């Protein structure tokens, strides 16, 4: 789907009809491609009427377009649908670490287990996988397979029936060994539908292992109908976590990926391919991001912060400042650098004396200006201008493409500047 979004993003963005018209189009063809995917459609009805509210609320900041602040509501909404911005703990700090595998059979489950020790192993720890599949028998001389091709140490026990057992005697002895992640791959005798006797099933070997992190693994090929058994698995733990696998192989990524984030979960990987190390942390709003352009969604996360980073920051000051100009500067720069942003940037100042209503110093070429000093400065010398002379001044300035008598010029103004804002009060 999301590839087939970002077609869609491209026709409205291109100007062709009315606006009205355009966003009903695209409307109707965010709803189709969704419902396409099975996701729930009472999820795809919530969301673009939740995406039509804020396009009627909160209108565009000046200097956006309207078609691009549009667009700009969407991702984020999408992002809530898959979750919305998180970025999961992936590296534990408890070492050593039990992750115990459970879920449906099949559902990419046990090539997972390699792709997640190795991701760990890369990572540098020592792993040691758990197999603990015995339903497949398959399963195991597979996860020894992956092991030795990814130098990872498989602990099993072939024909054995026993998944307790194995997993037992398995942890044990890599917890003996000393390891540090032990991965303990199990299944499930039942399949979708059979949600309450799937997870009763899983209680005794989790008991036994004592884990400190379970991981649900599905198939996204199950659409939304992973929903049932996400929700109460998530329930029946403190420490329970998702994988959503297969998303390649599936139209149907948005209704697992919806369905699950509905329930609250934490996605914290989500399987990409069928090589080794195709396994990708997952964090909605990037796997959005994913869609489109980098640029596209940039006057978002650029906006927002660099508009809290100012209004605040000007404040926390009239109650040593200097670097900031930076994050005020490259806030501006972040939406468009030519004028018609210093237009509506009435400035940083944020207003105080001045003769009658024309301003106090700057120009609106004096912007490649304030950057001068910027990148003619360490930290050091961010925190505390007072260590800025002669000598300083000087690498300040060709580091920069000025003259001393710039740099001088500039740091006056600032002084003049924390000067006013300690004024303030």
């Amino acid at each position: 789907m999301l590839e087939n979004i970002r077609d869609a993003v491209r026709k409205f963005l291109t100007g062709s009809t009315p606006y009205e018209k355009a966003v009903d189009e695209f409307i109707k063809d965010l709803q189709k491609s969704l419902i396409s995917s099975d996701v729930n459609v009472k999820l795809v009805f919530s969301l673009t009427a939740k995406i039509k509210e804020r396009l009627n609320k909160e209108k565009p900041p000046s200097v956006l377009e309207r078609k691009e602040w549009f667009i700009s509501i969407v991702y984020d909404e999408l992002s809530k649908l898959f979750g919305g911005d998180k970025e999961p703990n992936v590296n534990p700090t408890k070492l050593p670490f039990i992750i115990m595998l459970v879920g449906v059979q099949g559902s990419g489950k046990t090539t997972t287990a390699g792709k997640l020790a190795y991701f760990y192993k890369k990572r540098g720890y020592k792993v040691g996988l758990v197999a603990a599949d015995v339903y497949r028998p398959a399963a195991y001389d597979q996860l020894l397979q992956l092991g030795n091709q990814i130098g990872v140490q498989v602990y099993g026990e072939p024909n054995n029936q026993n998944p307790i057992e194995i997993a037992k005697k398995g942890v044990d002895i890599f917890v003996k060994n000393k390891m540090d992640i032990i991965i303990v791959d199990t299944a499930g005798r039942h399949g979708y539908g059979e949600e309450t006797k799937l997870l009763e099933e899983m209680k005794e070997m989790y008991d036994v292992l004592k884990p400190d992190d379970v991981i649900l693994v599905i198939d996204a090929s199950i659409g939304q109908k992973a929903y049932d058994l996400a929700s109460r698995f998530h329930q029946a733990s403190p420490i329970g976590s998702v994988i959503i696998t297969k998303m390649d192989g599936t139209a149907k990524g948005g209704g697992a990926l919806s369905a699950v984030v509905a329930t609250g979960a934490t996605i914290k990987f989500i399987g990409t391919g069928e090589k080794i190390d195709e396994l990708e942390t997952f964090n909605a709003k990037r796997f959005v991001s994913r869609i489109l352009g980098m640029g596209d969604i940039e006057s978002i996360l650029e906006k927002v912060k660099g508009l809290e980073e100012y209004d605040k920051i000007q404040k926390k000051m009239e109650d040593l400042t200097l670097r900031d100009v930076y994050a005020q500067i490259i806030a501006l720069r972040k939406m468009g650098p030519l004028s018609k942003v210093l237009q509506h940037i009435p400035g940083l100042g944020i207003m105080l004396p001045t003769p009658s209503e024309d301003q106090l110093k700057i120009g609106e070429e004096k912007i490649r200006r304030w950057l001068a000093a910027l990148n003619s400065m360490t930290y050091k010398e961010l925190e505390n201008p007072n260590i800025i002379d002669k000598s300083r001044m000087r690498r300040i300035a060709e580091g920069s493409g000025l003259e001393v008598e710039e740099v001088r010029e500039l740091l006056e103004w600032y002084n003049n500047m924390n000067r006013l804002l300690k004024m303030v009060k």
